[PDB]
């Protein structure tokens, strides 16, 4: 007998209005508010809040202001994580990110989605699928990543890409939808 | 002899620097500031502000923080409206939204536009065209909707779409520009 | 023997963690915070802060709230500049903008980029290329402009465009990637 949270985490249909999920989201927005309200020189305070917010963080992290998260604990980040202005991590499911990954401004990672069927959707049933980004990845400004996507090691995503399909390692990919355009040496 | 506001509402050229429009916009930003500054647990306060801001609201509304509006009163929303993080409703003209509509994060609805002619444009003459979204519509993250668009009932718009043409009911549509890709049963 | 800042400005590889650049960025975020925290009626205060922030400003400027900048002094704006809600000017290099230019909401101008090579990139070496927008240009909502782009006089960019190539004057261009679709009379 799974709870709503357990359904959510394992990619099954769940109701986000579940009391425990509502509370977790509220806590997330508290840490997120504190992070976003720090003054420019409060570097160590922001790092602390990240370590209380994210599921896991490396030795070095550098995240620019306004972040948006839903849960926090589903975001797992490797060494030397960098995210620029105003990224959003809609982390209904795991958002797993490797080492030496860097997000330009306005990168959006969406793990949540809904039934295409209107009636099923209106009943409030909802889903997630995790996102996985490998090591040594650079994601350009305004990139949107959809649920269930994995991006391989050693990838560069061009600005404004909408990633609807998995991206194999050692490539440069751009576009809406995002397509590989070039291979890179390992 | 129409006022600037009357010209604006009916899709005619108008000057946004009109004194009355300037004041209405200022009031809008006041409510909008208050909404955006509420703490995470202030659910009822946010709902109240929405009811003071929007032209009309249903019994249930759920709008996530940072909203951007220009007027407020031009936004008319049906039952069970949901908008996620950081949507923007540039409501120079009517933005009419049906029942059971849900916006993912960063959905942008732009009703304002300008003359293509540089000289006419520089004179400050400006336009709007209303946007209409039907019942039971789900709009994905980072979608942009342009002026004068209507989206039919029972539609799903894919993440990152730029909607430049009307979308017929009972379809899934994605892309830049946004095209129907599949039909759905009613 | 160029400093890191000098390397940055002239389009050469540089380390953003240079002590002087870090401080300049912090100052920028201070002015930017003050700008973004003004109340709706504080028109003259916002204008003042812009004049302290931007490298140059014309007689008239009208910039809507939340701006994001990195340096400020690299942003050089002509007469009658208008930017709507939540634009971002990632001004690692010069962002030069002509007279009578108007940005819709969420216009993003990115001058910063990185090596495609993972090892070079991980060493922290980074680049910029300046962006130039001519006179009498109207840029639609959610447009992304990449580094080194120039946009000619008398251009209109459609909503949601990703500008990866230079745009010649007297044209309307839209799309991802952004392509000319029509010529305009001068």
């Amino acid at each position: 007998a799974m709870t709503e949270k357990e359904k959510m985490l394992s990619g099954k249909g769940y109701y986000a209005n579940d009391e425990l999920l509502v509370k977790e989201r509220e806590y997330c927005k508290k840490l997120t508010r504190l992070f976003n309200n720090t003054l420019e020189d409060e570097y160590e305070k922001r790092e602390d809040i990240l370590r209380q917010l994210f599921g896991s963080v490396g030795k070095q992290i550098n995240v620019e202001q306004n972040i948006r998260c839903d849960y926090g604990y589903n975001i797992h980040v490797g060494e030397n994580f960098f995210a620029n202005y105003d990224c959003i991590f809609l982390d209904v499911c795991k958002i797993e990110i490797g080492d030496n990954v860097m997000l330009a401004p306005n990168v959006q990672i969406y793990t949540a989605y809904h039934p295409i069927d209107a009636q099923l959707r209106n009943s409030g049933i909802e889903y997630g699928s995790p996102v996985k980004i490998g090591d040594n990845v650079w994601i350009g400004g305004g990139v949107i990543i959809t649920p269930g996507i994995t991006i391989g090691d050693n990838v560069v995503i061009g600005a404004g890409s909408v990633v609807t399909k998995d991206i194999p390692p050692n490539t440069v990919a751009v576009g809406n939808p995002c397509r590989v355009i070039k291979k890179i040496e390992e």
